[PDB]
């Protein structure tokens, strides 16, 4: 049973009765001294965040650790090998400075970052817009000033990748040092489902140069993937069968043997290496059965070995870069940073968002100095390595030492490694992300503004490109939640069951309401966008409108007084006593500049008689009549206020005062009304004595008030 | 006194007692039957809404509205031809096309429209942004093949002035048969006073042309007024002295006299004309002492009598000025519909907003092939049409019969007229506009997101100029809702008076807790930029983290079982009698693929004693111990939920029962809980029975289901 003996309180009356705590307001100041104020137990918290491998290095659990973190770091550098030389094709440059990317950023992730199960490389969607910013870069160069000119053609598009993967690291280490590395949340699942089903299309789309061996311009667009589409269809009859044939039997192969290891993941130590044995048996039988000259293939070419001395980078490429590096390096982020979180949430260890940062920054500006290209964290690469058993980041360090081993030694190995296999190997990872189209139909039936989310990412990304796509597409996204509370259900409610609940007027059967009271709720926060389609409801729910009524009684006083002051109708302490029956009935009408004084409050006080406004005036005069006089506002469901609102309110209750009724705001919190009394919402004519706690308190109060 | 006996209700119990009514839900068909079917009194609604005139012009008061009405158009229709002519050097075209523009929209506007005292012509900012968009335009044209050639550069100004002009009243029509006339509600007051300031600002700057009578090039840019400030200063020395005397002296007049119009608008009908006595002293005076030879100053030259006859709308000029013809008419229906909303209110009659779209568009169409430039209302001869009298659109029509006498008999006169007088007409109605500098000082202490939107509003109009400042600052203060949500102040409540009143455990002095039951409540919407944050606030607000102790739990259930089948410990219906002391206390590492079995169920039906965890296990095992066994979550302020916070609260939710711990949901109306129905929120875990009507109602089936 629920038995409550209790006076009635008014949030006024509440605190005269309950004595606050009192806390100290925190301003400017007294947070700057907080923060830079050194001690000796401070520098060293903040030095060990900069430096992780101090904390996690002498804690190695040798015995447990040692014999797992070889074989993962292993069977995940043959990975990054193999993906290195597979992802430089994808920004047009020669294949060896795809193993330089898959070395620097894995070696300063070693020192400066804070996940365990990340292995920091390349991956197929930050090369192709390192492609598209890097084929951009070079159109809109200076012009400046017969044989061997196709090779100084691939001379400048090394040169803008290691400018372009230079800003995007400064752009990263600057974010990451000014700690606003909270800015992954303003990307919903329905923009990252969309963006990632549209971008596997683009990597589907752009692997068709090589499957094929076609020769393809390097279109930069917004509409690049219908122009690489139909560059690609104008000349398929000039098609390699033996690229084609040997492209197909190796993603068969290497898909049919990619999902026993998830039907078998018990049962299986050390999942099948099915990407180093089908590299190793279609180079193996490239070489020896001479499919360079038997056949027409393309071919990995000669790798001189070594690596190569460090590049200024040019600020022209800087100049004509920027909205590309920029997206560059928040993809590059929010990816790596979505992929460390699921490791970080299975094995329980913290990640610190900052931190990412400034190892990628750092990363990204140690490898675009040595020529090579952008990059962070793959989801398959960081699948090999967990699942191996990987765990710390010696494993990214032995996977750089083999990385490391094939650039100095054994680089004349992959020479006759045949170019479509490389992208018939990047092709195997795009199943999960096509299985995303079975989620149009699945938040269709769930909430219709995700859906839209989706299809507008899709679109966007699709038709725009990667980068400007995504611009879009958050501000959509920001656009949705306006349209989540454009139009609020706005109800008014009434009483069931003789009791303390108030519940919609047109849901239950015999719901009582009080007589002259009217309660009515917005479940929503009122904002800009927001309050005439309040101030509209609250009027067309009330009856009628304020305003017309109060110019109406304005109109009928100035008549009276017109009267009174002819000395024709007597005036008595109680009566109004006329003189003549019918007068010449003007409907007198004043002009501009004079009509805004009908908004004025009346002030009848220089009259004795009080005067009703709901009977009828002495002669034919024709105030309309209401039987309102309470109006309970529900602001349980408001979260917050601003400046338009305040003032659309206050224009509200001043009218809603003026003609006699009187308000009351129920439901509130101490913050709101404490916000409130900063806007200078409280006057001598709207004072704080309209709130109070519950709808019975207020219901209450009236039912009392006016006996 | 507040006295309340009743049963405790679960939501569930609550529906089962009170018979709903049920209503029928629309889906989207029958929609469609409801609008397209036709009723020989639904079209003569249409057509009677698509031709007010139809409407006002029978119901029409001659005696009390036909002698103000001509007033009324007489005295804007001076002010219609002096502003006409200052706002077509704006466009940098002849100044006869200024007189077009305010003649054809006042003419398409007497039939099409719904205002009364609206008058439409041009405005200066609109003028700018038509300017900018022409120049823009002519230098992106193809350039396709001696003495004369300063009056072909002014002909190919108006063609695409014409065209700008043509292309904008195409899209306000197309928006306006689209019903979609609410835009204006995504424009808040801060918004709209930082461009209004900026704007003022870039008015200020453009009219020093003509005062001191300097030649400036076309500067399009983003930064065009900070161009035109040093073109200008660059070459000071070279102004005109008798340009700059007489600007001032009409500037200074008009400014003192303007005001008296303010301080007494009473005691004096009709206002004094000073835009008119002005320009007839100064081109009178021009005139006779022979201004333009003995200074040099520049004049309004020869305008040659008639129109013109009618123009083809260039589609070369429609392919490049697109994105400004999109600003150019969201600006000019926003400015229309705020100006005519304040007579609206003002006079009590209804205004349609999609066909203020509708005239707007049809009024621009028809002056764009005429060879005039665009417009809607301004709010300065707005003001002269309400002040002195104005009814209806009779004044706009008698006001276009001036315009007309002075395009085909006296345009001889105004050619003594002097060029920097009609630019210190325009200077006269920045007063309002600057004066809104004084809302940075008195937002700042009232809300603090609105004071960062009129920042960067002013900012980026400032910078990136009219017609993309404005689409940067939409999406800024698009920005700021998610910002006022990100990181809400989450709070733990407690009892107070043993009654029925929770509030915040931190404000208040003797507020009891019950033993075991933790209360949480978040007073906003949760969606995806809010769930991470509240899942910290709520597993910091709670003590612990329950995956955690899950994953602890089951480790020590596998080392029970484990130690159980090697017969070790004796199992009991009651008391866990063990064998031996101490075992060898390994610490049992179980790899990848296999450490997600600690997050399953613990299902311990198979051992007959029922496990306590928080008492001590029978050896040395060392679960940590919890004290919580209810929690309340206060759901009132959560308006709304979408599927990134239904996913995260299904899994906070869940992670919470596993652990033994009751999970209430407290607060929330019937649409919500309709609304989760559909994401398919409820299963055989958590079920609906965990949502209640208020807290004390949980609190109360609580502290009796622990009995
Ligand atoms: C209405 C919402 C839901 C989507 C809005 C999509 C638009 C922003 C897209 C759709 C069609 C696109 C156009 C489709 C085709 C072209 C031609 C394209 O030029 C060429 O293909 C020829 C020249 C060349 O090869 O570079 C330049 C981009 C453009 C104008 C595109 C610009 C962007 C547009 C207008
Ligand atoms: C179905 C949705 C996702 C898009 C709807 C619009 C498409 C049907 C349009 C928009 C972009 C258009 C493409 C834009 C650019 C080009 C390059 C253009 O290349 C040329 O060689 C141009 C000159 C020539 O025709 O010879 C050929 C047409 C094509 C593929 C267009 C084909 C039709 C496309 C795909
Ligand atoms: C917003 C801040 C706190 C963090 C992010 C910093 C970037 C926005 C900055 C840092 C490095 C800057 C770049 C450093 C060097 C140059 C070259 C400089 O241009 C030239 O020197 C051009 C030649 C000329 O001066 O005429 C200015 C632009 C640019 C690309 C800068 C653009 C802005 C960048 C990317
Ligand atoms: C906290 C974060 C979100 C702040 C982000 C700020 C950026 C939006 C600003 C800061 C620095 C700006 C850059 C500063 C200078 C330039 C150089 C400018 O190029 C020139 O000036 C070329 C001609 C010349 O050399 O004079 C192009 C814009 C750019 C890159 C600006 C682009 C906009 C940037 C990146
Ligand atoms: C960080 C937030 C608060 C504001 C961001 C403002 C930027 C978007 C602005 C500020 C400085 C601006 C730049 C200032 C100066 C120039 C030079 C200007 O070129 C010239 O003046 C020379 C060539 C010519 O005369 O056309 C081109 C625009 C640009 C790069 C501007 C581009 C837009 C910028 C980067
Ligand atoms: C104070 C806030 C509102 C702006 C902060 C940046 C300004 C100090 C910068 C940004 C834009 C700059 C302007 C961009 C373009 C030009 C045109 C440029 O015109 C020329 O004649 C260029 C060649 C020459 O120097 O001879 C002269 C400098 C100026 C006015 C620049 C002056 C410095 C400005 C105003
Ligand atoms: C979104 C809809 C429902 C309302 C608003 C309509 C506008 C977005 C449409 C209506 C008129 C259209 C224009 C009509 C004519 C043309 C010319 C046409 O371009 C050409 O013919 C160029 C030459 C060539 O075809 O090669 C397509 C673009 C454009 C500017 C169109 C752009 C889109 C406009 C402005
Ligand atoms: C409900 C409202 C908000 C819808 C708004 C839709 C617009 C954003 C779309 C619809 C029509 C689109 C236009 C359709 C066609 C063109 C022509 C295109 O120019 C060409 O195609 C030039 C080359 C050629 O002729 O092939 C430039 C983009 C533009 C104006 C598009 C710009 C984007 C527009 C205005
Ligand atoms: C390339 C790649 C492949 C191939 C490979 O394995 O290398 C894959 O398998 O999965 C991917 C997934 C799921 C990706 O989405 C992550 C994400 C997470 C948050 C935010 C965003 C953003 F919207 F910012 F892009 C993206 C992205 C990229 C891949
Ligand atoms: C030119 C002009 C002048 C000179 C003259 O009188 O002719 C003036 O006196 O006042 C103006 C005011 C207040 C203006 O602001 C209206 C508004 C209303 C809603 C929305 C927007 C938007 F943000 F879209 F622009 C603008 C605009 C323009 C003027």
């Amino acid at each position: 049973q629920y038995i409550v003996a209790r006076p009635v309180y008014s949030t006024n009356a509440f605190e005269e009765n309950h004595k606050k705590t009192g806390r100290h307001h925190k301003t400017f100041l007294d947070h700057l001294k907080v923060c830079c104020s050194c001690s000796p137990q401070k520098a060293k918290r903040i030095v060990l965040s900069l430096f992780p491998i101090a904390s996690w290095l002498p804690a190695y659990r040798l015995k447990e650790w040692l014999l797992s973190d070889i074989v993962s770091g292993i069977s995940t550098g043959i990975v990054a090998v193999l993906q290195g030389l597979a992802f430089a094709l994808l920004v047009d440059i020669p294949p060896v400075y795809g193993l330089y990317a898959s070395f620097f950023p894995a070696i300063i992730y070693l020192f400066f970052g804070t996940s365990r199960h990340i292995s920091v490389g390349p991956f197929p969607i930050l090369s192709m817009m390192v492609g598209l910013a890097v084929s951009g870069a070079v159109s809109k160069a200076v012009p400046d000033r017969n044989n061997s000119s196709l090779l100084d053609d691939e001379r400048v598009r090394v040169a803008a990748a290691a400018s372009v993967t230079v800003l995007s690291g400064i752009i990263q280490l600057a974010f990451g040092i000014l700690r606003i590395g909270f800015v992954v949340i303003y990307l919903s699942e329905s923009l990252i489902s969309g963006f990632t089903t549209a971008a596997a299309v683009h990597v589907l789309v752009s692997q068709l140069k090589f499957i094929f061996q076609l020769t393809v311009p390097s279109h930069t667009d917004p509409v690049s993937i219908f122009k690489v589409l139909y560059s690609v269809f104008s000349q398929i009859e000039k098609t390699n069968i033996a690229d084609l044939v040997t492209a197909l039997i190796v993603l068969l192969v290497v898909s049919i043997v990619k999902e026993i290891n998830q039907r078998f993941k018990d049962k299986l130590p050390v999942p099948i290496p099915i990407e180093f044995i089908m590299t190793v048996i279609a180079a193996g039988v490239s070489y020896g059965c001479d499919f360079k000259n038997r056949f027409k293939v393309a071919v990995v070419g000669d790798m001189n070995p070594g690596f190569q001395p460090p590049i200024t980078p040019d600020v022209e490429t800087f100049q004509n870069t920027v909205g590309d590096c920029f997206g560059i390096a928040m993809v590059a982020f929010a990816v790596a940073f979505s992929v460390a979180s699921v490791y970080s949430l299975k094995y329980d260890y913290p990640l610190d968002g900052n931190q990412e940062l400034i190892a990628l920054g750092l990363g990204n500006i140690v490898c675009g100095v040595f020529r090579g290209f952008a990059g962070s964290t793959a989801l398959s690469r960081s699948a090999v390595q967990e699942s191996t058993g990987g765990k710390t980041q010696i494993a990214g360090l032995i996977g750089a030492i083999i990385v490391l081993i094939v650039v100095l030694a054994i680089g004349f190995l992959l020479a006759p490694l045949q170019k479509s296999v490389l992208a018939a190997l990047a092709l195997g990872n795009l199943k999960g992300m096509l299985m995303q189209f079975a989620e149009i139909g699945r938040l269709w039936r769930k909430d219709k503004y995700d859906c839209l989310i989706w299809i507008m990412t899709f679109i966007f990304t699709i038709v725009l490109g990667l980068g400007l796509g995504l611009a879009a597409s958050v501000a959509f996204q920001l656009l949705t939640i306006v349209f989540r509370t454009q139009f609020p259900k706005c109800s008014t409610l009434a009483n069931i069951g003789r009791t303390n609940i108030y519940k919609n007027k047109k849901d239950y059967y015999d719901m009582y309401e009080p007589e002259g009271v009217k309660i009515f709720r917005c479940p929503s926060p009122i904002y800009f966008a927001n309050i005439g389609f309040f101030r509209r409801k609250l009027i067309d729910a009330v009856g009628f409108s304020p305003l017309r009524i109060l110019r109406k009684r304005n109109k009928a006083l100035r008549k009276i007084r017109k009267l009174q002051k002819q000395g024709l109708l007597q005036v008595t302490p109680k009566g109004f006593i006329c003189t003549v029956d019918t007068i010449k009935d003007s409907d007198e009408e004043l002009d501009n500049n004079q009509i805004e004084v009908l908004d004025q409050p009346i002030n009848t006080t220089d009259l004795p008689f009080h005067i009703d406004w709901n009977d009828d005036l002495p002669l034919n005069i024709e105030v309309p009549k209401i039987s309102l006089h309470s109006l309970i506002l529900d602001f349980s469901a408001v979260s917050f206020l601003d400046v338009s609102s305040v003032r659309g309110l206050k224009s509200i209750l001043q009218e809603f005062i003026r003609i006699k009724v009187d308000v009351y705001i129920v439901g509130t919190d101490d913050d709101f009304i404490e916000k409130l009394n900063r806007y200078e919402f409280f006057d001598g004519e709207v004072k704080s004595s309209i709130f109070f706690l519950t709808i019975h308190d207020a219901v209450l109060h009236i039912l009392m008030k006016k006996d």
